[PDB]
């Protein structure tokens, strides 16, 4: 069950970025974002995931202020967690 402030499928930014709370139901292979092979990409290893926001599998994303993403999700702004 998603938190009340989870990013949802009719959020206009979710649509533009092709966000899905489940990376296995995403277009990460088509996007081929750099940094890791696409099958290895999800929010937990993305630079914009905020691990001090949320709880459990539902964490912050800098690009979605006031909301929570799922650590197992993905979107086209995926960027390797480098620091
Ligand atoms: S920017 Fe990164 S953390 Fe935020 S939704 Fe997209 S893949 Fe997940």
């Amino acid at each position: 069950a998603a938190p009340a402030n989870a990013v949802t499928a009719d959020d206009p930014t979710a649509i533009a970025l092709k966000y899905n709370q489940d990376a296995t139901k995403s277009e990460r292979v088509a996007a081929a974002r750099p940094g890791l092979p696409p099958e290895e990409q999800h929010c937990a290893n993305c630079q914009f995931m905020q691990a001090n926001v949320g709880e459990g599998d539902w964490k912050g994303c800098q690009l979605f202020p006031g909301k929570l993403i799922n650590v197992n999700g993905w979107c086209a702004s995926w960027t390797l967690k480098a620091g």
